[PDB]
């Protein structure tokens, strides 16, 4: 009896549930379904997280408030267990003796319980379809949309049984006032204050980046974590506490290690040591008071907020017995002195609250989305503030001119992280041309260590892979039912691991037209489905494709090509497929230019470091004359072909001797060798 | 049931998002389908859902559950 | 709400070995407050298997251990 027995309308009638806001119409529907007579057992639709369970409990608290119309009162709603249904059932038969056993209080319990299952595939059931048929129980299904498929499809004798109900994701607005409505129940359980701009920002973010949850479950659970984070916070040790704790605790080992003495007279000149000790017990001590002050003073605004809570479960509770003495004491009564030396309160927190914070707020809320996807919004003036204003310095360090691309892409990143973009678009789409000469994915690696600190996070692919039809197989995944359906494209897996990324495309000539249409998906929308059967988002990440369209022909024809020109017979392999819904909807076509002679000596002496380092890794060094040096420049210019004889030349002119003299064990570690030049071809000289 | 032939920049999409803006007051609630991923025979099986026996008999396609 | 995390990555990054750590902290006492004192327990499966040929026996048994 009572090991199946479980009631909602003792937990509601115990406060131990929480409210519902604004869901009217599927209640409606709801309590329409209850009053039928045949097939009147409704089965909620609804998404993960969209809330039907809790749909079902305020459900009942309208029960329990009285509030349902009279076809309703005095009835009971039972929630099953499937678990304990499970539990025993030893031999053949047990468990539908315990199946008839309900089947046979709810009879003489006679229409009073209407029944609610949950986890509906779980449930036998071939005792249910003729109580079904008739209708002779009244019970109440909750499943979701695949559970539908796959599970009630295939059985006609339930679907002539049970009626669907579209639970639909609720707006935003709508989860403003939910989320006013469950603020005091985590203002409670988590001890702090809430804003609203906090609220509407956690709508606002939670509704645009997140695209894998649902509302309004996702902001939920931001804001449980924002305030368990601000708890913790309070309810760790400070900072200033923490950090002289760790000097007077270096103060407590070295004072450990000086008051034992080896010479008295000698060792115990310490005097200093343990002035700054008393010192720091006097900072530690002052700081650790104030700390357990703030302390005590939250401790009593907690207390407040409890019996406050209490005077609300007692007003409920004078809504149930209508006692005109505890209705009119409690609106008259506590709660005005509660107020009194509640605000009283919260202006002393207005006066002593200097270490600790506790009005959780928007930036909070920026450094968690932060903690899931990687953006943050106010952390990245105080740190990022130095490499933002020397990114073009630091990409100068690794790239060498081409100042107009420096800016364009500095730019770019300066609308993302200062918030200018589109939110329907993707940061940046850029297509690099012209000749080469310059290192175009050299200064992709530079913004991939610049941001991520490393070249590996930057996934590089290939169009010249990708001319086939199966190309698209490739990289977006597989039709169903085939060879490479459940594995997916790494492409939309990689994205949709790590969101906001920085993805190369390279040398684009060589691709397929349906890439480049995929691709329109990319750019137009930033968003993209699979095969599998989900799109992914793009909308904060930048798509980066070096091409050669120019170099195809820019080195070519090096006299009379202008950048509209270059446009043109760029646009004759490009006008076709790529279109002014393509062309237009990438961001900044660059073209690049060739080198100075001193670009060249720079590139060098960039060369040079990390055969440095290679000495370094065996204890030697370098030294170069200017003239050598002079040589490299003058032996690795060449003018169609860029700076670029420049790597090959040095190694293949100086490292082959270098290479020799080290493996006939003729060169001592330890030494310095100089670049000398016995004669015009250079010498590597102990 | 219709085509739409014309230049670029002319608001195609816009027209689309404020169709479903108007009715549906959204932009989301718009089934948005490429055809240009669909060069290949197997596209069928794609937004349709595939033959028995298989992965995608368990799912069914896009266009179908939308709808 | 949402109590439960979910650790992803490669093996070996040190995953299971976050959870020591972090253990080793707790005993410690280095833990932040209210968990000073609570335990952490690690459940397999392979005690959970055995000889439930009939049905019930295993349910019964991750019911009672849920009690
Ligand atoms: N309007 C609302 N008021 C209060 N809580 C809500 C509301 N909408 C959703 N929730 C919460 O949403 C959570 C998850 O939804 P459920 O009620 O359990 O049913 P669900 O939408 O199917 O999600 P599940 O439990 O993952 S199947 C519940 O715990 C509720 O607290
Ligand atoms: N101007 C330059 N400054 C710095 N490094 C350069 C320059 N030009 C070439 N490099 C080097 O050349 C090598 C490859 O450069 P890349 O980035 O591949 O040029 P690219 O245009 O991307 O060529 P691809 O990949 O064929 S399109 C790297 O070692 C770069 O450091
Ligand atoms: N009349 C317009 N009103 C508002 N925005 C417009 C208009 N025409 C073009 N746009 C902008 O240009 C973009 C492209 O227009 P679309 O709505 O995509 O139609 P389109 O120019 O034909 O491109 P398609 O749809 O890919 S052929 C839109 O997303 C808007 O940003
Ligand atoms: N930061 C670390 N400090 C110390 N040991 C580490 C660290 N990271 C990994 N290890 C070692 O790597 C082993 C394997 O990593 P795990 O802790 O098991 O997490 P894991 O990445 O889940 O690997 P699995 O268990 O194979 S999936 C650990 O048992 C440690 O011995």
């Amino acid at each position: 009896l009572k090991k199946y027995t479980i009631d909602l309308t003792e937990r509601a009638e115990q406060g131990k549930l929480d409210p519902v806001i604004g869901r009217d119409e599927e209640i409606r529907r709801t309590i329409q379904v209850l009053q039928r007579r045949t097939k009147n057992n409704p089965v909620l639709i609804g998404e993960p997280g969209v809330g039907k369970t809790a749909i079902v409990e305020g459900l009942a608290q309208r029960i329990i408030n009285g509030e349902v119309p009279e076809g309703l009162k005095g009835r009971r709603v039972l929630a099953l267990d499937m678990g304990a249904l499970v539990a025993g059932a030893k031999y053949r038969g047990e468990f539908e003796e315990r199946l008839k056993g309900v089947l046979n209080d709810l009879a003489k319990q006679e229409g009073n319980v209407i029944l609610f299952i949950d986890a509906l595939h779980t449930m036998a059931g071939n005792m249910l379809k003729p109580a079904l048929a008739r209708g002779e129980l009244h019970c109440v299904g909750a499943t979701t949309l695949d559970e539908y498929r796959q599970y009630i499809e295939k059985d006609a004798a339930l679907e002539r049984r049970f009626q669907k109900v579209f639970v639909a994701e609720p707006s935003v607005e709508d989860t403003i006032a939910i989320l006013r409505g469950l603020k005091e129940r985590y203002e409670l359980h988590h001890h702090v204050q809430i804003t609203d701009p906090a609220i509407v920002a956690a709508a606002t973010l939670s509704h645009r980046y997140i695209a894998d949850r649902q509302l309004p479950d996702k902001a939920i659970d931001l804001i449980d974590e924002a305030a368990s984070s601000i708890r913790m916070q309070i309810d760790s040790k400070p900072e200033e506490l923490d950090r002289l704790d760790r000097r007077i605790i270096q103060l407590k080992l070295e004072q450990q290690a000086l008051m034992k003495e080896s010479d008295e007279a000698s060792k115990k000149r310490l005097d200093m040591l343990n002035e700054e000790l008393s010192d720091k017990e006097r900072q530690y001590s002052e700081l650790e008071e104030e700390w357990k002050a703030e302390k005590a003073s939250l401790s009593g605004t907690q207390t407040i907020k409890a019996e406050l809570e209490q005077a609300k479960i007692a007003i409920e509770q004078a809504r149930r017995v209508g006692d005109l003495a505890r209705m009119s004491e409690l609106q008259y009564g506590k709660i005005p002195e509660l107020e009194k030396q509640l605000e009283a309160a919260t202006q002393l927190e207005g006066k002593t609250m200097r270490l600790l914070r506790n009005k959780v707020t928007d930036a909070e809320i920026a450094e968690v989305l932060a903690r899931w996807t990687g953006i943050p919004v106010s952390r990245m003036m105080e740190s990022e503030r130095e490499k933002l204003l020397r990114m073009e310095q630091e990409l100068h360090h690794r790239v060498i001119g081409q100042n107009e691309a420096v800016d364009a892409v500095s730019n770019a990143i300066r609308r993302s992280r200062a918030g200018l973009a589109d939110p329907n678009r993707p940061i940046g789409s850029f297509l690099f041309l012209g000749p080469t000469g310059v290192g175009k994915t050299e200064l992709c690696k530079a913004l991939a260590n610049f941001m991520f600190d490393s070249d590996e996070a930057m996934v590089r692919i290939d169009m010249s892979e990708f001319m086939e039809k199966h190309s698209v197989s490739r990289l977006v995944g597989a039709p169903p039912g085939y060879v490479g359906y459940e594995e997916g494209g790494y492409l939309t897996e990689a994205v949709r691991r790590r969101p906001y990324s920085v993805i190369l495309l390279d040398a684009v000539e060589k691709a397929h037209p349906d890439v480049f249409n995929i691709l329109l998906q990319v750019l137009d929308d930033g968003r993209l489905t699979d095969g599998q059967g989900r799109t992914v988002d793009f909308r904060n990440t930048v798509v980066i494709m070096t091409s050669n369209l120019g170099v195809r022909e820019t080195e070519r024809k090096s006299i009379g090509l202008i950048h509209q020109d270059n446009s043109t017979d760029a646009m004759e392999e490009i006008k076709k497929i790529f279109r002014p819904e393509f062309i237009n909807r990438i961001d900044e076509v660059v073209v690049f230019h060739p080198l100075g002679e001193q670009h060249i000596a720079s590139i060098a002496q960039i060369q040079l470091k990390r055969l440095y380092k290679r000495l370094e890794e065996r204890g030697y060094e370098i030294h170069i004359s200017d003239e050598a040096l002079k040589l490299l420049s003058e032996n690795g210019y060449d003018p169609v072909y860029g700076a670029r004889p420049l790597k090959r030349a040095i190694q293949q002119q100086i490292e082959n001797p270098l290479a020799q003299q080290i493996l006939s064990g003729e060169l001592v570690p330890g030494k310095v060798i100089r670049l000398e030049v016995n004669e015009d071809r250079i010498v590597a000289v102990q």
